[PDB]
């Protein structure tokens, strides 16, 4: 526990630990939802992880994400030392500078790009599922979820298949840290892979995402090799652990709820709406901002340089946003959430993520309609900037399946 700064009133202190919440064994979302019990203020201070504010309700979370002038992305991670070394583009920049880097990134992951990849995503999901289907078991996280988005990235970025294991090792080193290296060391190792590929593609550009990025124009002039490197790093990692962990939460729920499975089996047209409801219920990202100046925010004095966690996860779990928030209903009329963020940094990959999810659910339920959590397995959750599932052992009877 970091000593309480003098400006923080005692009555706002709730020592929530975002990397190890108590009651984690009851499910991550549940463990974070304690921040929304009736005696917890809308805005609290925790002494864990260096000390930082947490906005606990959707209204404040949305408002802080809109107000980039007070709530800067310059240092977006807890703890402070990780936010400080983090330099990805555009996640470490504020508007107005961020605006055009965002425009460039959007050329590479936005809607028209997704509509063209739809089928390649489908062929990938199918071959992954078909290879598992006859075995009657998998670790979903390891055998389907992890191989999936890295392979879509390679397709986007025109990178060779043989690179996957190496790239996977580099990204895991950054995003699942075991404490053996600082974030800054993990970032440099990743940059060491990207640096030469950018050089090559600035000299000899093709039509992959890295060529488009490394040769784009920003705020009047050509992008620097440094800026391109910083963008490509985010393009790579931004779609990995979010998608892996999200698919894992989703499949865990479907494995545990035959009634919801059946609903989607009998009514496949509801899969896109079911995807949205799952995005809300199993929301999983929690980053934040640093105060650019002293600022009174909903009655609370915030001090220049204070960090604030603004959990994207919590908005849609908030009773004030969605009634009976822990309950899953695929026919919910107004599914509100900020699972992909809010304000100027609203996830550029959201459209690709939804096709990854929808395609996964469609293809899986079609080939393996009936599945369960392996007998005797207890599912372990992990908590962090991107919360997740440690392992997801699934079982099915292969006779209830069909090759398609
Ligand atoms: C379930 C899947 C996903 C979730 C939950 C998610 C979540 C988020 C969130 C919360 C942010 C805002 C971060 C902030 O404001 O600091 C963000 C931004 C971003 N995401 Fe995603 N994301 C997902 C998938 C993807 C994919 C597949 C890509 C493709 C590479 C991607 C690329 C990006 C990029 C480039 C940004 C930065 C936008 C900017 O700063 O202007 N994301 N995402
Ligand atoms: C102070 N002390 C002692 C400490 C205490 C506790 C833990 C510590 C840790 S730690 O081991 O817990 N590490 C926490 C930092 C994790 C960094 C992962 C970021 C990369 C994912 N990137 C994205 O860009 C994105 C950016 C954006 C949000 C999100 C999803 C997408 C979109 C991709 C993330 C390290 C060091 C010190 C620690
Ligand atoms: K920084």
């Amino acid at each position: 526990l970091a000593p309480l700064p003098p400006h923080v009133p005692e009555h706002l202190v709730f020592d929530f630990d975002m990397y190890n919440p108590s009651n984690l064994s009851a499910g991550v979302q549940e463990a974070w939802a304690v921040l929304q019990e009736s005696n917890v203020p809308d805005l609290v201070w925790t002494r864990c992880n260096g000390g930082h504010w947490i906005a606990t309700r959707g209204q404040l979370i949305r408002e802080a994400y809109e107000d980039y002038r007070h709530f800067s992305s310059e240092c977006p991670f807890i703890p402070r030392e990780a936010g400080e070394a983090y330099d990805f583009i555009p996640t470490s920049m504020d508007p107005p500078e961020q605006r055009q880097f965002r425009a460039l990134a959007n050329q590479v992951v936005g809607m028209p790009v997704v509509d063209k990849l739809e089928n390649r995503i489908q062929e990938l999901a199918c071959s992954l599922i078909e290879s598992l289907r006859p075995q009657g078991q998998c670790n979903f996280t390891e055998d389907y979820a992890e191989p999936f988005p890295i392979r879509i990235f390679m397709l986007l970025a025109g990178l060779p298949e043989e690179d996957i294991p190496h790239l996977k090792y580099l990204t895991d080193q950054m995003t699942r840290p075991d404490g053996s290296m600082t974030f800054a060391e993990a970032k440099e190792a990743l940059y060491d892979y990207l640096i030469p590929i950018i050089e090559q593609r600035r000299q000899k550009p093709g039509t992959d995402a890295i060529s488009i990025v490394a040769n784009g124009q920003v705020n009047g002039r050509p992008i620097t090799s440094d800026e391109a490197k910083r963008m490509c790093g985010l393009l790579l990692v931004g779609g990995l652990d979010t998608v892996v962990n999200f698919l894992s939460f989703s499949m865990e729920f479907l494995a545990k709820s035959p009634e919801h499975r059946q609903e989607l089996i009998e009514r496949p047209e509801r899969i896109p709406a079911a995807c949205e409801e799952l995005l809300r219920r199993f929301s999983l990202v929690a980053d934040g901002r640093i105060l650019t100046s002293d600022y009174e925010f909903h009655g609370v004095q915030l001090k220049k340089g204070d960090q604030i966690l603004l959990p994207q996860m919590l908005s849609g779990l908030d009773e004030r946003e969605n009634a009976a928030p822990m309950h899953v209903d695929f026919s919910r009329q107004k599914v509100s959430h900020t699972t992909f963020g809010h304000g100027s940094h609203l996830c550029l990959g959201q459209h690709l993520a939804r096709r990854e999810i929808i395609v996964t659910l469609k293809e899986w339920l079609t080939r393996i309609p009936d599945f369960s959590i392996a007998p005797g397995a207890q599912i372990q959750h992990k908590s962090g900037i991107v919360s997740g599932v440690q392992a997801l052992p699934l079982v099915w009877d292969p006779a209830t399946t069909k090759a398609v």
